[PDB]
Parts: structure tokens; sequence; C-alpha cells
């Protein structure tokens, strides 16, 4: 859950395909469909991962460690690599 | 309807999406279109949560009571974090 | 890992049939099916090798490893050649 | 090696039976039978000749030796016959 | 012409777009450049078209007739529902 | 007529794609171009689907007919579906 | 009808192809041709699933119905594994 | 049927004539003639099994024991071969 | 010509070689030489049967009265099957 | 010319492929490049047909009539259809 | 240039693509970029030409001529039609 | 400089947008920053045309011919336009 | 407390986006509501940093110490900026 | 950190894309979400830079320092040629 | 360099294919990936060009250098062309 | 060269096998392996025919003088058959 606060930059530079994790954080009542839209709705992937980070960071820490465990299951490798450094 | 009060400030600087919250409370009568229309035409998103967090409070308790319950639904996740701290 | 970085002009330039690399990427869980349809889905064999390498750059060194040995198993000579210059 | 490539139009309007070269090249691991089944799949023999010609010069150098010496002893006439103009 | 004094505050409430109606008042010489960008920096609509009511009815009646011409063409429906009740 | 007032929420949260009824709307001038597209510059669907009831509501009822039997024979599954129940 | 509900995130990442459904509710009423182009317009065949599973939702619970049945008879083995389990 | 999935990659590449595998399946119902055809017009042969292992995978693990049926009786020695191994 | 409009699904499922038909349509200018090629890059056999029947339904009923024509002399035995039941 | 204008539905819903009318209206310096290339960036035929369509009609009536000629000449099947009716 | 002026309104309701002009203003020093982009921040085509028009015409009457002329060349059809009538 | 003096009423009717020399006006040290926000915090453009151009006069007619020079450069055709009536 | 007195003229110059210090005051009862209004309905930001200031200069150094600290958190880089001269 | 004084002019005409900049001073305390979000409300890109610029320099020459530093890394071509001018 | 900025127009309307400068300029560090993918979400081929060539120009000459050598050997009959004219 | 520009449609229309011509344009440098990629990707042959040409005349009228020569060795009937018309 800290550990998407300490890699913010790395995570929007990082992260790429964001359709499994947007429909696991709906799935799980972190994001309204409208929410979902909004983040979709940005120009550049770079935004878009601003746009989900941040939207969910101002949820609280829960919702930051149920976007962790969306992360670490839909992209196990990213995650192994930033939790190793 | 009392946890907004001592929840203002993490409340103007957590909440995200109004779009939600502002139809509910329209449709509950605590709002006129005319009143939702200048919380939405500040410029920034904290601006817009002091709008709409003042606006309420001088409503009354029992409009607080609506608008906790509003949010409650739309972002249940901020509402927790918030109320478990 | 690295020589898959210094060598991304020439990687997109030269690398050929994806199939076997994206199938042994998908099996060591470097990529969903999501990730790979979205390779295949350019429209060209440069911007599907650019597609694949930043997809798998931005995962991190191990995944970087992982996809070069894969090249090294399914285009040795090409592999080969590159590291020898 | 070379040689290949100053006749690129020539070989590809000359080479006859691809199968003695094709067998050869996947049995010095140059072609895997996945990229040998794509070169056959194409419909003319100038058309073959590109695919197999093409795919080998992507390899590196090495690679295109290795094709060099196949021709040289599967269809010794026109190698010479090229080699001496 | 009178129709618009008796249904003042239906047309603050209903009336939406004036793009039209203030071009087409521009253009009938009802109002001014000025006018029209006095009309324009209010906040809200409704408060827009309290504005552009007040100022045609300042005018006189003919304006007002004008006025109404303006909508009647720039928005029929409403007219219409209004003026049949 | 009514029903849409009755189901003002279901139908925003219901009403899919637009480009029909809004051509309807246009074609029995209940909306000019200008308003289509107003109506089309909202950045999410229940942003347009809000714009483009209220626009509708402020016409009166008989343009909320209009816009029912337009959906009833763009959309007839979800009109039924409401009404009844 | 519910049995989609339940099954939303299996039937997006179990549907093949769309066709055949995609004609059946097309016949049915409950997509027209828009909706359809709209479906089949997506670049993955998951993003096509939930955009047709999402259309349909929307719809109501009578052409969700419709859409399981086009299902349990396009695709009567999946829908039999989901259904016991 | 499990066996099957044990066993994707060495089904892909030892797979032979899928016709009477194919016939069978349509024959259980498991695939309809459309989706016979789609794994027919693959190019290649690994293509082809990639494209018929998925599609089965993907309809559950009754339909994987029907597969694995239809192999067992129209390749045994390939089955025999992986199944002791 | 209506015989068509009954009969979509059917002639779809039933209709075979289509290079008849399409050449006798060409001949009558119902279709040009790109809008038959546009019929001709379908993958699937079902697949190129609905791109030309709704290429010809869109053309108006005398344009499916020459396919209909075009089709009882291509294949008599099918429209005569269909006709009488 | 006008015939456009009076079918403007029909000739959405039906027009199909646009290349042909779209080189032609190029040709006749109706449209630019940029302006082509704005109507085939549609995702959808029916939004294609309508940007076309709105396009011209805004050139004013003789460039409906080269629209016309070039649509009665790439399509004169649909053409005569709609004009006896 | 004075057909500009006595065409204000046809032309707002006409021109389409701004791209062309606003640049061949931009390089005949009509306009500076940051007066481009004030004019395309607007919403509306219809607000983007009164936006452009008003602009130019303050600008006076040769600025209008060179405003003619690139309409006359980048959209020759209408400035026709309109100086036809 | 006596030229804004002669033209102060075309000035206020026709400047449009002032940061330009606002920012140049500051740089010159004609205006300090509280100056151009009581400038720019005027509600109309030909409300703030007239305070920037009093300010101005006021100051003498070096600065004067320093707006001057600020116009001359920001909007030259509308110098030219003025200088040449 | 004291740094305030020496840096009045900064402050008043440097000060940024006050409603961070206002919300920060009015919750430390430094200011009401009504004095918090009465700084924000100044016309330019250095007349609002006047306002602000000598409201809180005349509350006495207990106020002005809790004023420092928060423009201390709010904008630490100018604080810094200034004690370090 | 002077180099941004002397260069403020060039700085707001040619800095581009702002997301790395203020991303960067946000992580560095010169800027709130606030700050930040309100430099992103300006509606020009000129005025975005001006409204940074300013923002920045009455935060003082360390904050000026972390600006040119994020802006030298960020787009360091822009920086070195204004240096080397 | 410069003839980059003598052939603006001519280099918008003639360059094709942007993928090859924009990864060698990306490797040249001229733009970000960020940038990189801001010129390529824009809709038409001429509109890319506008948003590379501004994008380099702001940058500065040397990258207006790095841009031409970029082109001249991607494309090197273009510049050619325009070179001699 | 220019005999290509007054023959646009019939090369579009006539033009046959694009391999020869293709390939020989790649070998003058005139198109890269990507170019010829693109325009190989199209459809249908008229699709094809005008990718090319639109990709040739860009280049300029030199490239449009090798695409001629290559035309006019590769299929010289259609060349004579034009050049006397």
């Amino acid at each position: 859950a800290a550990f998407v606060k300490e890699n913010h930059r790395q995570l929007q530079a990082r992260m790429g395909d964001l359709k499994g994790v947007l429909d696991d954080l709906q799935d799980n009542e972190v994001l309204t469909e409208n929410e979902k839209e909004l983040v979709e709705q940005e120009k550049t992937r770079q935004s878009k991962n601003e746009a989900l980070l941040s939207m969910v960071e101002k949820k609280g820490d829960l919702a930051l460690d149920v976007l962790f465990r969306s992360i670490s299951e839909r992209d196990p490798y990213l995650v192994s690599y930033l939790r190793q450094q």
C-alpha cells in the first residue's frame, strides 16, 4: 500500500495496459464507471497513469492496497522489479 | 452528519468526482440547480469541495446527513478510510 | 538484459517472426493475452517490434532478461550477430 | 556473404527449387520450422525468393554466409554464373 | 412581445443556449457588442437569462418583439410550450 | 413524456449511443446543430446523458414526448424494461 | 439473465466468436447496426466482450436474457461449464 | 482434460492433421462451422494448433476432455508418448 | 426481392460459391469492382455472405431482385428449397 | 442537388463504400485532402456518411450537385431506388 | 473584403475546417500564435467561426481581404455559392 | 505616439488580445504588475482597452510611443489600417 | 512571528495562493468567515496580501506566529528564501 | 537560476509540455496540488507558461533553480539553445 | 536547419510516415516519450506534421538540424526535391 | 513524371501487380521497407494503388519520374496505352 506511494513516478512511467487494473478496481468498488471513464479519457498513457494513481491515493490506504494487489496480479514483473530496488 | 464536520479539511482534500454527489443532493432538494451551478463554476477541485461543503453545512445537520449518505454510497472507500482514523 | 537496451533499434529492424517469443513471454507471465493481442494488432513488423520492445522494457530488467533468453533460443543467429559487434 | 547482398535481385529472379536450401538452413538452425513454412506459403516463386532472402539478411551476415554455402552446393551453376559477372 | 413579460420567470428558468439569440439581437441593433459581452460575463445561466431579459425589457416593446421572434426561431419548442399554457 | 421525468437517473445511467436520438431530435427541430454539438462535447457518457436530458426537459413536455418516442424506437429494450418497473 | 451478471469476468475472458451472438441480438432488436458496429471496432477480443456485455446490461434484464439464450445456443459448452460451477 | 493444459506447447508443436479432430469437435458441438473455419484459415500448422487449443481451453474443461478424447483416438501414438513423460 | 429479406439468415448459412453471383451483380452494375473485392476479402464464407447480403439490401429492392434472380439461376436448388418452406 | 437534402437520413443509412465518391469530390475540389481524411477518421459507416453529407451541404447546392452526380455514377442503383419513392 | 461583412452569418454557419485558413492567416501575420490558439479553444464550430470572424473584422479591411483570399482558396465552393446569391 | 491620441476610440473598439502588449509594457517598465492586474480585472474588452489607454496617456508621450511600438509589432494589421485613413 | 514584520513588503509582493493560509487561519480562529471574505473581495493580489497582513498584525504577535506557521507549511520555499537574507 | 530571469520571454514562448516540469516541481514541494491546478487551468500555452514562470519567480531564487534543473532535464535542447546565445 | 523554417508549409503537406523521424528524434533526446505520444495522438497527418514541426522549432535551431538530418535520411527524395526549388 | 499526375485515376484503376514496382522503388530509395509494407497492408488493389501513388507524389517530381520508369518497364503496355490518348 505504501509501496505505491514510494513508487509514484516509476508507476506512472512504467504501468502499461490499464484495462485490467481498471476493471479490477471497478469490481472492488474502488472506482465507479464514471471515475473509470474519466481515467480513460486522458490523451497519454502517462496522463492516464497519473489520473489513476492520484484518484486512488485520495481514496485512502485501503484502496491503495487494493490497487497494489491488482497490479501485482495483472503485472507481477514490474511490481517485483520495483519492490527489489 | 457530524463526521463531515470533523473531517472538513480531509473531505476537501480527498473528495474527487462531485457529479454524483451533486446530482444526489439536487434530487434530495438540498441544492437547487443554481446552487449546483455555483458549486461547479469554481476553478479548482479543492475550491469546488470547499464551496460544496460550506454550502451544505450552512443548510444544517439534516442536509449534512444527506450529503454524508451520498458520499458513503458514491465513494465508500474514502468514507470508510476516514471513519476508521 | 542490457544487451536489449543497447540494441533497441537493431532489434526492431531485424526481429522477424514474433509468434515464438510472444508465446514464450506469455508462458513466463511477462505478457498477458491482452498484452500479446495488443502487440499483434499493429500494422507493420517494425511497429510490432517497437510495441513489444517498449512493453517489455517498461516491465523492468528481469523481464528484459526473459525476452533476451527467448530471442536467443528462437533466433540465435541474430542474437549472436549483434552480440559480436 | 556479401555476394548475396550485391545479387539480391538476380537471386530472386533466378533461384529455383528452394526445398534443398530451406532444409539446409533448417538443419543449420538459421530457420525454424515455422519460418520455413512461412516462406513456403507464398504464392509465387519470386515471392518465395524475396521472403527467404529478406528473412535471411535480417539474421545477419553469418546466416547470409550459411545461405550462400547452401546455394553454392545446391545450385553451383547459378552461383558461379553470378560470381563471374 | 407581451408574452415575454407574462413569462419572465419561465423564460429565465428555461432558455438555454443564448448564443443564437444574442447574435440575432446584435444583428438587429437591439444589443451592441458591449451589451452582449456584459450579458455573457454572468456566472450562471439563470443569471445570464435575467440579464438578457431585463436588458431587453428596458429597451421597450419593439425590442421585446424582436427578442421574441429570435427565440421563436432559435427555440420554437419552448416558445410553443409556454404559449399554450 | 412524464416517463422521462420519473426516470431521469435511470435514463442517464442506461442510455447508450446518442447519435440516433440526437439526429432524430435535430430533424424534429427540438435541437439545433449548435445544441447537439454542445451535447456531444461532454467528456463522459453520463455527462452527455445529463446534458441531453436537461436540455430537453427545459424545452417542455411536447419535446420530452418527442425524445421519448425517439428513444422508444432507437432503444426499445431499455424503454420497455423501465416502463415495466 | 442474472447468470450473465454473476459471470461478467468469465464471460469476457471466455467468449470467442461474437458474430453469431451479435447477429442474433441484432435480429432480436437488442442492438441496432450502429451499436453492433461500435462493438466490433474495438481492438481486442476482451475489449469487444466488455463492450458487448456492458451495452447489454444497460439494456435491462430482458435483453440480458436474450443475450444469454443466444450464447447458450451459439456456444453451449461454455455456458454449461460456467453454470455448473 | 488437464493433460491438454500441461501439454499446450507440445501439442501445438506435435499435432498434425487437424481435419479429424476438427470434425469430431464439430459433431460434438464443441465447435460450430464458423469456429472451425476460423481455425483453418491460419497460415501455419503451429498457428492452427494454437488457434484450436486456445479456442478449446476457453470453452472449459468438459470441452477440453472432448478434445483429448478425439486426439487420443485420431492420434493415439502422440497422446501416449506425451502421457508417459 | 422480399424473399431475400425473409431469408437473410438462411441465405448466409447456405449460399456457397459466390463467384457466379458476384460476377452477375457486377455485370448488372449492382456492384463495382471495388465493392466485389471488399466482399471477397472477408475471412469466412458466412462473413462473405453477410457482407454481400447487407451490401445488396442497402442498394434497395430493385438490386435485391437482381441478386435473387442471379441466385435463382446460379443455385436454383437452394432457392427452391427455401421458397417452399 | 435538392434530392440529397430530402434524402439525408436514407443516404446516411444506405451509402456504402465512400472511397469512390470521396476521390471524385477531391478531384472536383469540393474536398481537400484534409477534409477527406477528417471524413475517413470516423469510427462507423453511418458516422462517416453523416460527416460527408454535412460537410457537403455546408458547401452549398452546387457542391451538393457534384456529390449527387458522383453517387449517381458510383452507386446508381441506390440513387434510382430513392428517386422513385 | 466587404463580401465577408455582408456574409457574416452565412460564413459562421457554413465554414468548416478552419486549420487551413488559420495557418494561412498566421503566415500572413494577420494572427499570432496566441490569437490562433484563442480561436481554437472555443467549444463549438459556430463559436470558432464567430471568434475568427470577429477577430479578423477588428483588424480592418485589408486583413478581411487576406481572410477572404484564404477562404476562396481553401474552400472555393462555398465562396462561389455565396458570391452568386 | 500622437497616433494613439488621434485614434483613442478606434483603438478601444479594435484592439484585441492585450496579453502581448501588457507584457511588453511591463517589460519596458511602463506598467508595474499591479497596474497590469488592474487593467485585466475589467469586465469587458472595451473596458480593458479604455483602462489601458488612459493609464498609458497619463504616463506621457514617451510611454505612448512605447505602447504604439508594442501594438505595431503585436498587431501590425490594425495599426497599418488605422494609419492609412 | 517578528519575521513577518520585518518582511511585510516582500510578503505582499511574493505571497501567492492565499486559499491555503486563509483556511488555516480560519480553522485556528484567527479569522472569522466575514474577515476572510473581506480579504478575498480585494481586486488585486497585492491588495489581498496587504489586507491579510494588516488584519493579522492587528491581531497581535501570537496570531502573527500562527500566520507564519501556515505560510511555512503552505509555501516553505518563499519562507526559507526570505529567512536566509 | 538567474538564467530563468534573463530568459522569461523566450521561456514563455518556447516551453512546451509542462506536465513533466509541473510534476517535478510538485515532488520538490515548490508547488502544491492547488498551485499546479491553477497553472493548468489557463487557456493558452503562453498563458500557462506565464503563470508557471511568475508563480516560481515569486518563490525566490532557490525555487527558480529547481525549476531550471527540471527544465534542463525535461527539455535539454531548449535550455542549451538559450544558454548559448 | 533553416531549410526547415523556409519549408514549413511544404513539409507539413508532404511529410509522410513519421515513425522513423519520431524514433530518431527520441533517440537524439530531442523528444521524450510523452512528447512523441502527444505528436501521435493528432487526428490527421497534416495535424501531426504541424505538431511535430512546431514542437521542434520551439526547441531551437540545433534540434531543427537534428530533425532535418533525420528527414534527409528517412525521406531523402522529398528533402532533395524541396532543396532544389 | 507529369504523366503520372495527369493519369492518377487511370493508374489507380489499371495498375496491377505492384510487387515489381514496389521492389524497384525500394531499391531506388524512394520507399523504405516500412513505407512499402504500409502500401501492401491495404485491403483492395485500388486502395493499394491510391496509397502508392499518393505516397510517391508527395515525394516530389524526381521520385514520380522513378516510379514512371519502373512502371514503363514493369508494365509497358498500359504505359503506352495511356500515353497515346
